[PDB]
């Protein structure tokens, strides 16, 4: 059925967003650990950060695929006009949020690529300042996504 698949898609999207939030939190922990402290230490934290970034891009790719399938399913289901309107407002907001997240990850990837070419506290701390702000914004986007997914489940009566 379609609403069963709707339920599956939404609960999978929740799981994916919770995995991205854990990865962001693990990245913030490791970066805080490094900056409270050597060449190889910075090499390792750069590698771990890149690993977290690659994982997060995979998960965002899967979530975009799922969001497309969700939109198609909601189009096919004969919802009442009011409910269709409510769903469409949330999905519009979710697309805006996924676009903010994709731009943020692109900016983080460029910043990490640039920092990899330098050997050198101020230079690495300025890099850390930028990544701190990017991570904080990403966490906020993720939390808003969690909330809107819960809202979709409530609007549909799937709670």
């Amino acid at each position: 059925m379609d609403e069963e698949r709707l339920k599956e898609i939404l609960e999978e999207l929740e799981r994916i967003i919770e995995e991205v939030k854990r990865l962001l939190e693990k990245d913030e922990r490791l970066l805080r650990e490094f900056y409270r402290r050597d060449k190889e230490e910075f090499r390792r934290v750069i590698k771990l950060d890149e690993e977290v970034m690659k994982r997060s891009e995979e998960l965002l790719k899967r979530a975009e695929e799922l969001l497309r399938e969700l939109e198609e399913l909601i189009r096919r289901i004969p919802f009442s006009e009011e409910i269709r309107r409510e769903l469409e407002e949330i999905l519009r907001r979710l697309k805006e949020l996924y676009e903010e997240a994709k731009r943020l990850m692109e900016k983080a990837k460029e910043l990490t690529k640039r920092i990899k070419k330098i050997d050198t506290e101020k230079t690495l701390r300025e890099w850390y300042e930028i990544v701190r702000e990017l991570l904080e914004r990403a966490k906020e986007i993720i939390e808003e996504i969690e909330r809107l997914l819960r809202r979709l489940l409530e609007i549909l009566g799937l709670e």
